[PDB]
């Protein structure tokens, strides 16, 4: 439905600095025109000038895509270079929309040293440029949402459509979510089969959960490389993309393969990097104190679960401000590549969300149950406060109720915040095309969509399954429905409540693979510990931990060995085919006695005859 | 000193079947001549006919080496194909002796389908051919032994000489031995610094040994790939070399990249493969019974260490017969590739030698010390036997004496058997060249040298260091001297007491990498267990095991992370250099308003001016 547009830039302007903005606009448009993109300017809103661009000459676009395909080829991404004749390259393997959008964005963003015109709104003097974004297509979305909501199971072609259009990382996230939702059936079924017929806090369920977690992790790891090979996006993690916000002080010549490269003394970076530990300790101390007071108030009411519900409802705000502070801190220290910078924010975000999510259960299952004397002083303080306003309690198992109140009453709140609140906030010259202009203006005021949060939510849901499902086997039953709803909720959020993300290629899901392994390993211990501490000396607990951890390790080894036996065979066949295609006195006087071959047999026969 | 000879074949003949041997000899020589190798025949000993061959026409040899280099190139071994002009290929990168010997052997051994003439003495009717082997060079050995024995530390060039001449696997074994001997200094020094000033059975020593084992293993793993890249022998493990002794029943077409390939139903192979477990259990039961009686006799003398010494002296024979039985069993089941067959024999050999070496210490440190009531019945039986020939003993720590008697009195015996006994056994027409013929005849009666046993001995010495050095910190002190002696003892055994092995390329040391990791992991637990059980309830032992194992895991992770930061950079530079070398109504009526670029700036300026 769009007018053939490709990219839109905002370029807000000030009121007391309009003189300094006209020169910047002139420089920006002059740089943009030299690259070879067709541009147009239209009135925006609240001091904005929308700039719409696409590629003008298809010949230059073909040259650029050929150069990009070549550059991918020499980096090992491809295994078949294209011929130096642009007649079948876009015919046998036509360019997809995502690839064209990525190439246009790379041409717009890269500096002159590579073939582009650097207009990054952060590094250089482009302080007036707000954001560069592509446009949506309502015709595609109205059909996609209905098609996805009118079915039950998503086939491979449904994910391939998102890969073709919406990019690569989004496709990987959706494939991972679909695979995880499909795999969640087994723990759901075998927890429903143990919640009604296998007593409470069964020991078999913990081992079964550990085995299922290992199997799912390894199967997803295999399907990951399979999908990477299928989409031809394997090995892109090796490409070290640079960053525009990087800062340096001097250029250091590289002895081997030397081009001008910027460097940062590692000692200076570490001097700021180690600041994370004191900040993490200071934040976790305060959060633990808050949890302690909340649980003390909750247990005081037993002497006459509201504090737990209030804490769950109120923790999103503190989590958000702490996450914003962590994001701000990551900018204080500098990263050269964009992979390292993105792999460092994920670690901090995961640590913070883990400590703000699992610690409420940890302080109730591993602290209050073994020895509740720690909460004694808090109980006494609360009793004294209640008395001034005008004996011994032993909890049998509070983990069962807390897990239910942390799953059922938290999934609803999370879904409400994710869907309904944006839905409610969504209701808060001049020729015959102004509808498109109004749509564009309403599009640029939204927020850029990032897959980090959606990955984090699913990672921590998997953790909740891994380390705490033994206290409530019905958790997977609710999680199945929640994930089925989420598979369309996230699609809707992408479609209507967020601008279309810039397609970025990625081989893997990122550093989340290590997080899943760590969560599974820790769950393999915590589940058995909870089973022992709830089912009721101290010698047996360590033995149970031994059995659980070593069974987990043995299961991991066995599953790896089994799965060591797809797209790898197709790649090997292609490599073999291309290989076949490219395929097309003591010396002079010693053996002078026996020159030819015929007499040697005669000599041997004579030797045999004489031997007898 | 040799007469330019390259390979020697034996071809023994019978007395009642000489008629059937002449035809085989004629066929063998006819097949050999067609390939293009110069041959000669000389009288052997006890019904043998020595056949000496080398390459005849250097042009055919150049063609063969070019074809071999190409075939290596398309398999990813190389990163730079040679040009189709044989003028500088042997000049810039001249062929080494080992490569020429390997190529000649491959030409001799391979069937006609690849370019050779299959003369394997096992599969086909070549029942008369005994062995095909290359000849030594006494001039090289007399200098090499003296040079190695006249120095202290072996530099890289010394190993590179063996790589150039004696092959690849031998060079890898010698490099591994040198690196391990160099790394053994640290545990030796810090055990000498703890045997005199840190009491007995120190807890710090176990953690230090675990850390040293992890560091050495990871450093060797890095140096392994470094040496593989340096020698240009990286990735050869991917090449699946076939086997001549393989048997099949029919040929199954391969759908993808289909050439005639022989197959074996996996169920039939497994039906014989699972027989290992009952055999292993039956052998370990008998060996454990023998150990139990030996230790009972040893402890009975205390009521008035000879049985331990007798058992150590007598165990080589039982180990040898059991190893021969295991080798015979491996032939009963069939393996297609030569890598899988060699990787299966190593597992059985390692398991057998582990159970015949470490179990004597295991039954004394983990069974008798915690509860000696198991040896009660044996003590009573021995006492009854002694009485018929015509109260309670608690051992404080017998592991300290047993470790000394299993190290000092076993290294001497092993060295004697390895060196002195072969030395003693070494003293047990007709023109002016018969000295060479006598040397050749005395050469072919020796035994083929294999690096499996030398790898196994060092692996189990490393195990003894890993899991039992805490009971005797001076073990590394003796092991340093033993390894320094062995570094020349094995070279001498190769030089004089064994025929020159056929040079076989190998990227890695083999499956021994997993064995080292398993030994280190098990030692990280056993050392702490011994420390607790010797230093003196049952609750603390599991906690100590927790601390030891998790410290080992954390140290492994930290060392891997540290070492993640050589030849890989050189390979990347070569790849970059070769890459650089190969490098050289709603549409028509919308933007028709703003065709060029000059008027767009004017329009934007007018919009800005009107906006205010
Ligand atoms: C207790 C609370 C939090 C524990 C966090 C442990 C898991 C943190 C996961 C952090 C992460 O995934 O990033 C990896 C770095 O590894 C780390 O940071 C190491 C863990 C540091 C702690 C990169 O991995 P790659 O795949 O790039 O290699
Ligand atoms: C809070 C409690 C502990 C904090 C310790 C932080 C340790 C984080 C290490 C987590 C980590 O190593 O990531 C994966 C899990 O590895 C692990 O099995 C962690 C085992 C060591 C942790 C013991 C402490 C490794 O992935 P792999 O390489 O297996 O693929
Ligand atoms: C208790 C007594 C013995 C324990 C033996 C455990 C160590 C056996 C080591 C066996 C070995 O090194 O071969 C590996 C196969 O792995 C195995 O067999 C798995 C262990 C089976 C038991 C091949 O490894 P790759 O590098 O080819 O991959
Ligand atoms: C007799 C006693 C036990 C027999 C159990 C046999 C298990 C043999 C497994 C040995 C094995 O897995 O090889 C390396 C060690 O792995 C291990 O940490 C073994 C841990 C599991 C063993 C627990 C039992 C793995 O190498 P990685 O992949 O780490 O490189
Ligand atoms: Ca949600
Ligand atoms: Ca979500
Ligand atoms: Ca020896
Ligand atoms: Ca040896």
């Amino acid at each position: 439905s769009n007018f053939g547009v490709d990219f839109v830039i905002h370029y807000k302007v000030p009121a007391a600095e309009r003189d300094e903005a006209e020169a910047g606009f002139v420089q920006l448009i002059r740089a943009l025109t030299t690259v070879g993109l067709a541009t147009e300017v239209r009135h925006g809103e609240n001091e904005s000038l929308l700039v719409f661009v696409k590629v003008a000459s298809p010949d230059l676009f073909a040259k650029q895509v050929y150069r990009a395909r070549l550059g991918d080829w020499l980096h090992g991404v491809r295994v078949s270079a294209p011929h130096n004749d642009i007649a079948q390259a876009l015919q046998d393997e036509p360019v997809v929309e995502a690839e064209r959008l990525r190439l246009i964005y790379l041409m717009i963003t890269k500096p002159h040293n590579e073939g582009g015109a650097g207009v990054t709104p952060t590094n250089a003097k482009w302080k007036h440029v707000e954001s560069i974004f592509p446009l949506h297509s309502h015709s595609f979305n109205k059909e996609w949402i209905k098609k996805w909501s009118s079915k039950y199971t998503l086939e491979q072609t449904d994910i391939d459509n998102i890969r073709d259009k919406f990019g690569e990382s989004v496709a990987f996230y959706f494939a991972f979510l679909r695979s995880y939702f499909r795999f969640l059936v087994i723990p759901s079924a075998f927890g429903f089969g143990a919640w009604l017929l296998l007593g409470q806090f069964s020991y078999l369920y913990a081992l079964l959960c550990g085995l299922w977690s290992v199997v799912f992790f390894e199967y997803w790891k295999k399907q990951e490389v399979d999908l990477a090979v299928q989409w031809g996006v394997r090995g892109v993690s090796s490409i070290q993309q640079s960053r525009p916000e990087f800062e340096w002080e001097h250029e250091a010549e590289d002895p081997i393969t030397g081009e001008p490269v910027k460097v940062y003394p590692p000692m200076k970076r570490v001097k700021t990097q180690l600041l994370q530990i004191p900040f993490a300790l200071a934040c976790v101390v305060a959060l633990g104190a808050l949890i302690v007071t909340c649980n003390s108030l909750e247990v005081f009411i037993n002497e006459v679960f509201l504090p737990t519900i209030f804490l769950v409802i109120g923790t999103p705000t503190i989590s958000g401000v702490l996450m914003g502070a962590a994001e701000k801190l990551n900018a204080m220290e500098n990263y050269a590549t964009v992979d390292a910078h993105d792999a460092a924010l994920i670690q901090k975000q995961f640590v913070l969300n883990f400590m703000t999510s699992y610690m409420a259960l940890f302080f109730t299952a591993f602290v209050y149950i073994p020895f509740g004397h720690i909460l004694h002083p808090f109980l006494n303080f609360w009793r004294a406060t209640a008395q001034t306003l005008t004996e011994f309690q032993i909890n049998p198992a509070a983990i069962s109720n807390q897990m239910f109140y942390f799953t059922v009453t938290a999934q609803i709140v999370n879904f409400a915040t994710e869907v309904v609140v944006p839905y409610i906030k969504q209701q808060a010259d001049h020729e015959e095309e102004a509808e498109f202009l109004q749509r564009v203006r309403e599009e640029c005021t939204l927020e850029e969509y990032d897959v980090s949060g959606d990955y984090r939510e699913m990672v921590m849901q998997f953790g909740y399954v891994a380390m705490f499902s033994v206290a409530w086997p019905l958790a997977a039953c609710c999680f199945l429905v929640n994930n089925w709803v989420e598979l369309r909720s996230d699609a809707l959020k992408i479609a209507i409540s967020s601008r279309r993300p810039i397609p970025w290629r990625t081989d893997s899901i990122g550093p989340w693979l290590t997080a899943l392994s760590f969560l599974s390993w820790l769950g393999s211990i915590t589940s058995s510990a909870i089973v022992y501490l709830c089912s009721n000396k101290a010698w047996g607990l360590l033995l149970s931990i031994l059995f659980a951890e070593h069974f987990y390790l043995v299961v991991q080894l066995a599953v790896r060995f089994v799965l060591s036996k797809p797209g790898l065979q197709k790649e090997r066949k292609e490599r073999f085919q291309t290989k076949k295609r490219l395929l097309q006195t003591p010396e002079e006087m010693f053996w002078q006695r026996q020159r030819g071959m015929q007499e040697t047999i005669e000599i041997g026969r004579r030797m045999i005859e004489q031997q007898l």
